[PDB]
């Protein structure tokens, strides 16, 4: 058992812990061995969860948190009801205000670096893509930051809180030397 396993279950909450773990096995990989990737995958739940929460009720769909066979299921219901490409990567939410999913990144380099690395991953134009760093540094598509900024403040103020904490307990270093 990880110092790093034992922080991510008292950082986080126990619905993002347990979403994490299923993302996890529906992968194969084990939370207690991949321990940093097992704190990126809950600090990437939180940020999606905190951003679908910024929009008007009904903004957005959620695709995040759901087994690969559900999460693909929905993208199929929303590309066959509004006319939208169909990804070839999963996306994390939809935007049915501006009719585009949405691939959210958190990265521990800087947003630039990170970006560019979706960007050519997907290679879907369609699919917005917005970053977040761990220090406070945001980066999304067409300088299109789809929220407005108190919904993207709390973002940035709750990624340097799991930071700082990750730090006073020695975990950060391990972490960020993980990408
Ligand atoms: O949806 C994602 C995903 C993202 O959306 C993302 O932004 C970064 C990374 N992703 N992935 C995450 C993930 C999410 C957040 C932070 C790190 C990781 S690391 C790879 C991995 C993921 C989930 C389970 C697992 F066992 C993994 F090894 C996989 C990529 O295949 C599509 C689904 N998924
Ligand atoms: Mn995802
Ligand atoms: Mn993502």
């Amino acid at each position: 058992g990880s110092h790093m396993e034992d922080f991510v279950r008292q950082c986080f909450n126990p619905m993002i812990v347990e979403l994490a773990e299923k993302a996890m096995k529906e992968y194969g990989e084990d939370p207690k061995i991949e321990t940093n990737k097992f704190a990126a995958i809950c600090t990437h739940l939180e940020v999606c969860f905190m951003y679908s929460d910024g929009g008007s009720k009904h903004r957005f769909e959620i695709i995040e948190g759901r087994d690969r066979i559900m999460a693909w299921t929905v993208v199929n219901s929303i590309c066959n009801t509004t006319g939208v490409e169909k990804p070839k990567f999963l996306p994390d939410l939809y935007d049915y205000k501006e009719n585009r999913f949405i691939e959210i990144g958190v990265t521990r380099r800087e947003v630039h670096i990170y970006y560019l690395e979706k960007a050519n991953k997907i290679k879907s134009e369609k699919t917005h893509i917005h970053i977040f760093s761990f220090t406070g540094e945001e980066m999304a598509t067409k300088a299109d930051y789809t929220l407005d900024e108190e919904s993207r403040a709390r973002i940035k103020t709750r990624l340097f809180t799991i930071r700082q904490e990750m730090a006073s307990r020695s975990l950060w270093d391990s972490f960020r030397q993980s990408e």
